[PDB]
DNA sequence: AGCGTGGGCGT
DNA sequence: TACGCCCACGC
């Protein structure tokens, strides 16, 4: 990890340069990307990409074993081991 | 439950 | 450099 965070305060160490400059926006505070719809402000892309389902109540996950949908597929992993108890 | 959000990393 | 996944933690 020949990447480590510039901030004194941070001691987080990153395998390529691109890791790097994601993790500095915690410290700008700079949120690149803004929902079309209430106009909140992200830092990432995916993460709008997801925040905007639960404006549109899209649901691309669904539980193989019975059908529940989710806008996430963490949330649908979260949700398939309860059916083994 | 629903979802913000950082880390790793293939491409 | 960037996108977009999985993953995971936190509330
Ligand atoms: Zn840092
Ligand atoms: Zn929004
Ligand atoms: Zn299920």
């Amino acid at each position: 990890r020949p990447y480590a965070c510039p901030v004194e305060s941070c001691d987080r160490r990153f395998s390529r340069s691109d890791e790097l400059t994601r993790h500095i926006r915690i410290h700008t505070g700079q949120k690149p990307f803004q929902c079309r719809i209430c106009m909140r402000n992200f830092s990432r892309s995916d993460h709008l990409t997801t925040h905007i389902r639960t404006h549109t109540g899209e649901k691309p996950f669904a539980c193989d074993i019975c059908g529940r949908k989710f806008a996430r597929s963490d949330e649908r992993k979260r949700h398939t081991k309860i059916h083994l108890r």
